[PDB]
């Protein structure tokens, strides 16, 4: 208990997040590289986009300095969630933003590619979940690249991000993500902080990696 409540949760925040994680797009490229930044938690990436209509260039949000001298002039792999609104620092009106996201490409890669196990619970009652679900081609995996497929199954089944009214019965959730060789890190499903993008993803700004070696998920939803 003490997750934050579905219903704590203004008007368009809700809206938003189901935009986020069922509705838009996610950047997902390999081998790229980059020693150009806007501001010094940043690396710019110019030229980023090559079939999208609107963008162009993709500016990464880091914690700090230290963390972009990690990837800056490095061969890197990315995947997460881009916005656009309050987004610049690159091409003028042709700019996605978007935090973490991103490992070092060099030995990665995996022989095959790696399902993620997913313990779920509701209202104590175990569900069964499909094992394709969630899984990846890094040794290294940025929570984002998981986190981003689980709760997209969590809105197909469980419409997640809806109003009550739309079906949504789930009013509190927390996902883990476990881990042996280290603690866990947790979400609370329902705690992202304000109503647009910008600020919802914040939390994927640490940029933290995670070893999807012999590591599975635990999802626990509360229709109360
Ligand atoms: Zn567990």
């Amino acid at each position: 208990k003490d997750l934050r409540k579905k219903s704590e949760l203004q008007g368009t925040a809700l809206g938003n997040l189901k935009q986020i994680y069922y509705y838009n797009e996610k950047a997902k490229t390999e081998n790229k590289e980059s020693h150009d930044q806007f501001l010094q938690h940043t690396i710019l990436f110019k030229g980023f986009f090559t079939d999208h209509s609107w963008y162009n260039d993709l500016l990464v949000d880091f914690d700090s300095k230290d963390i972009v001298d990690k990837y800056k002039g490095k061969k890197v792999d990315l995947y997460g969630a881009y916005y656009g609104y309050q987004c610049a620092g690159g091409t003028p009106n042709k700019t996605a933003c978007m935090y973490g996201g991103v490992t070092l490409h060099d030995n990665n890669r995996l022989t095959e590619e790696k399902k993620v196990p997913i313990n779920l619970w509701l209202d104590g009652k175990q569900n069964t979940v499909p094992l394709e679900t969630v899984k990846t081609n890094k040794k290294n995996v940025t929570v984002q690249e998981l986190d981003l497929q689980a709760r997209r199954y969590l809105q197909e089944k469980y419409n997640l991000y809806n109003s009550d009214v739309f079906d949504g019965k789930v009013q509190r959730g927390l996902i883990v993500f476990a881990t042996s060789t280290e603690p866990s890190v947790n979400y609370d499903l329902f705690g992202a902080q304000g109503q647009y993008s910008n600020t919802l993803l914040r939390i994927y700004r640490d940029n933290k990696t995670i070893n999807s070696e012999n590591m599975h998920i635990d999802i626990y939803l509360y229709t109360s």
